[PDB]
């Protein structure tokens, strides 16, 4: 067969199960949902609330940038010198692994999801609760032996669409989901093995250095944002499909740090170089090739794509500025989760050249609350968010702080089974409890008014639930919630 | 569909059952001739060496018989009312209120060597992890898991088999018996578990201060329970035939209202209540035939709940004679109960040819003791009466429970092993009987130095060929280890 | 079906996969290896170090010595005189056992290896660090039963050909390639239970009795090794086709002793005699039938073939001296595993009518390690081996020294995951840690220079190396070898 689906090449006819129709999501009271109110995403022809395109289409509209043309490389005798500083900087900060074993690249896969071609199991469904068996076992059994003799094997992405809460805009307006790449369990239990002691070691340093993953919020917030905030100059970015632009270029560039800083370098190459390679998207009816933009389904994933980040937010920097790069790392702190940002800096930075050049690499920043470059800079840490939550300091010191509307939506739904009509309520939700806490908490958060608002909200409930809640003094929680413990 | 009967009850389809057993778990311990009128295993079918008999299917037939009875009588309505109130509130001012159930708990609380049931008929262990069911017993319960979160119904599938015990002789060489037992679809037995296993666990817990004894020790708490009920001055024992398949769906219901109004998830236990209680889908082999009535007695819940319903027929029956309301009567006795099995204490001057009637109209089946004939009787003491098979009997030392030498001399003749087609056969050594070895030596010191020393023969011998070797204690040593524990 | 393969009846078809045609081995070096090396054995058609005949038909040829002439019983006479006398002796050495548990036996296995007959998993792919459940938990549930029962099962052997280095002429002159017999799971646990007390028995007066099987070379060479130094002569005695030439007829006797000291007896025999009778053994397209020679599969059959070993050497010793096999065997210490032998006598034993004696029974003794016979004896236990190691007579005392060319081997090759070409270098292998050390003790004990030419080599199979290790000093590591711990 062969071939244009979805404006990329096919290859093979696919193995995909049809893209699922229901939803996690359960609505907590029965009353008229307030007006505004986000809600889960598109569900299908299934789908009683709409009528809407096939989720077959809405795929296809998702994979549209995969195919627009790649933008230009930074110069090249710049990125040679960042990549260069990036690993020195990690280098000298990252502490010596060891290897992955089987075992542990087995252990900390997530047992919960699918394990993708061929077999779309549910993980756990294989799983002894030690290592894994029957047809799983003996997929991971291979891709281990592959792993070890340093050899080959092309990944099969299958592809996704995110169950997730949406403005009503994308659902009874332009219709929009979100695209998924659900790796294949063969090629993630070798990128586990393969980059799982080098990320490992990263999230050990998430507040020295700027590739973030694994931060805790409350614990490293205040500190991380401490930090930032010794610097002159703030500002936002806000890329709008990051990971559809991406340069496989530069992944290799990032590839090649993840290599060199993980400790078996000469079978890392292969994965990596495997990881990278033209890929093997599963859409249902074919599997399609996918050379560009980033395949997002590996332990990994997240932080080579922080990498990238990373590299090309130097990259422009050092362009416009014109100062070495490890230099602009000593006047500046980033912070980088996959496409999210916060950059600072003491250097003086032309907010004009600075958006043209990346505008130039192919990225599509924008003004993260007026949408539209180039991207200004401020004065003021305060009104850039991060990892939705918004950057904020008070005389005691800075803390990341989840907003109203998020809080407001945390409570008028709830996890569940799948099912396909979202206004349904299951019964008395037992998980709620260790939950609803920290919401008390990150209410606590903007002060007794609003406080008192949610402080009932959860009395509401959780009575009617489990046992019954203590609900704290709006005082003794802001301690628990800033200071701690 | 079908439709169409077998054994007297509606066709609903076709059967997925494996066939009946043919084999036992009774090995002879020894080589010797079996004394005359000795109990011995019940009848194996067609394969039998021992007699001439029909297909293990037609005894089915018979034990079929008791489902489609018409059914005995509501107890006036009033009185059930009343009484389901009353053994409410006791359960609601004495059971620790316990938190909901998850899967892992409901599936470690599965006894792993018995069947797992429709479909796959497999013994549970095997897709067992140590923590989860995996493959098979894995779709089955996490499909079985989310039904149960989501509050949808499911129909449960039981399968049919007969009970392999030790049987009066003439059993197998006159009328042949043997007794139907239900197995629960693992569906059902996880979903069942999460419901109502944190009410079976409160219950159990409540065992010494409640009459439903499901959990008690008969060492432990024997001697508490028996020396509880001889507060109180009448004493009956008034036993059932056919107690499981005279049940009434009707009151068997209110039972399960009790038990879903305390538990932890009422929302979630109504459906899977409702599911029990409804018109029963039973796996015989050929068919799957609908039982409408009786007891369903498959999953976890269900000896909890058959007990629940014998205290609402005892109540209803007292409280109907005696007239006195059903707090009252409670506070005036002391009740024991185990699915069918019951002593009954009170001081309430209870008429016996009365009491007898309102039972029977409730369709109910007591006959006196295995003394034969009523009226049942009453007596003022407790001696005498049994309870869990063993000897309820009272010393200077306090009470306690005294399996009989009879029960004692068989277990000596008798030993567990795998299945087997002749009952007869001999084993080796069998290097795993010390345990029930020791629990002998205990039951014989119990009934005086003669006896003992007659049961120190042959615990003797039976110590020769085996795994390993210990000394025999002396009397006074053991029955004191026996009496009080430990 | 019917009715000859390679000399033997056919029974049955076949059920075993087919051969591997593939090596566990893999190079250090790409290097070319030195003149006369030992390489992995030859692997059939698709092996590119020769074109020869079918792993098929190199089974045949080891199928061969099954179908000759048995040997002949010794006298019945002396025969009695000697089993009687063996069991006498464990008797007053061995400390009785208690029944080993489906539980116990199920946990024995080496759990990383072949199910055999009908499943043929690796028994790993189906157990819970607990107990095995699926296929084979089936399998040994209804073998365990048939163990308690007293009741009979047919063991169904299965044929291999051993993955191992050999002398580089068995690649290039007349090929051969030593056969395994996989015994079923049902045989396995079923022998385990029955036969797994005496074993244990027997590992805990592996010193006190000639029976080493679960010896400790380090721990307990220098004891073992100093009793048989306590007697005047000492004899290689080397023997050919050790297992094929076995005479069940004594394999029987053995047989007898094994299920005599038994703590479950008559559920013993039953096993015994099921691994006695005509062994049906599955050689891929047939099943067919061997009636003698020893049957190797299950556990037990080491500590079995050992046991025959001990009667048919006693034998030839009252045969030839004349004497009571009391005072023979007190004036004697000898060692046996399998069919690697030493014997150390005080009683001037005729050479030639002693070998004769042997090669009667239908055994096949070589020259202790030099070319003809006639065997011969020292005057020093110096020269002798045994385990593939040789006795040494050291100051400090006794030891088993791994030879040079064991070693340079050991260092030539590593174990890793199953490959085409013997030839390849494992990508920068990993799992040294523990294998490093212990070559470079063994090389300890063979003197200051030849450890130095060790180190090196050590360290630079230390360069693309998963642990940056020190060399310690020889002085250090010779010490502490020789002494534990």
């Amino acid at each position: 067969p062969s071939g244009t689906y979805a404006g990329l090449p096919i290859a093979d006819y696919g193995d995909a199960p049809p893209l699922s129709t229901k939803t996690m999501f359960w609505r907590t009271s029965p009353e008229k949902l307030p007006p505004g109110a986000w809600e889960p995403a598109y569900l299908g022809s299934k789908d009683e609330r709409v009528d809407g395109p096939s989720l077959q289409q809405v795929m296809r509209d998702q994979l549209k940038p995969y195919s627009e043309p790649r933008g230009l490389l930074p110069p090249q005798e710049i990125l040679d010198a960042v990549c260069d500083a990036i690993e020195n900087r990690l280098e000298n900060t990252l502490e010596p692994q060891k290897p992955w074993t089987f075992k542990k690249a087995c252990e900390s896969l997530d047992k919960n999801t699918s394990s993708g071609y061929p077999y779309h199991k549910q993980k756990s469904k294989d799983w002894t609760g030690s290592a894994f068996i029957g047809d799983l076992g003996d997929q991971a059994t291979h891709a281990n032996n592959m792993y070890e003799m340093g050899k080959s094997m092309r990944p099969i992405y299958t592809a996704a669409l995110k169950d997730e809460l949406v403005k009503p805009d994308k659902i009874y307006g332009k219709i929009k989901k979100r695209l998924l790449w659900g790796s294949d369990l063969g090629t993630m239990i070798r990128a586990a093995r393969a980059f799982g002691p080098f990320c490992d070691a990263l999230k050990e340093t998430c507040i020295f250095n700027p590739i973030r993953v694994g931060m805790s919020m409350n614990e490293d917030g205040p500190f991380i944002f401490a930090r930032h905030a010794n610097f002159r100059y703030h500002m936002d970015a806000d890329y709008t499909r990051w990971d559809s632009t991406q340069q496989r270029a530069i992944l290799k560039r990032a590839g090649d740090i993840m290599v060199r800083l993980s400790p078996e370098p000469d079978l890392a190459r292969v994965v990596m170089d495997d990881l990278l390679a033209p890929s093997l998207l599963d859409v249902g009816d074919y599997k399609i090739v996918v050379e560009e933009g980033l395949p997002s389904g590996c332990p990994c994933t997240t932080q080579l794509n922080s990498l990238a980040h990373w590299i090309l937010t130097l990259c422009a920097m050092v362009e416009v500025t014109r100062v070495d790069p490890d230099i602009v790392m000593q006047e500046s702190e980033f912070s980088f989760y996959g496409d999210d940002e916060v950059v600072s800096t003491n250097l003086e930075l032309d907010m004009v050249k600075y958006t043209m050049a990346l505008r130039r690499y192919g990225l599509l920043p924008t003004r993260a609350d007026k949408e539209e470059g180039p991207l200004e800079r401020r004065q003021t840490l305060q009104g850039i968010s991060f990892l939705r939550r918004a950057i904020v300091g008070d005389q005691f010191g800075w803390y990341g702080r989840l907003d109203r509307a998020s809080i407001d939506r945390q409570l008028l739904w709830t996890k569940g089974p799948n099912h396909q009509n979202p206004f349904e309520t299951l019964p008395g939700h037992a998980q709620r409890p260790s939950q609803l806490m920290a919401l008390l908490g990150e209410a606590a958060m903007h002060g007794e008014k609003y406080y008192r608002t949610v402080a009932s909200r959860v009395s509401k409930e959780a009575a009617q639930s489990g046992i019954e809640m203590v609900v704290p003094r709006h005082r003794s929680v802001l301690r628990w919630v800033r200071f701690g413990t």
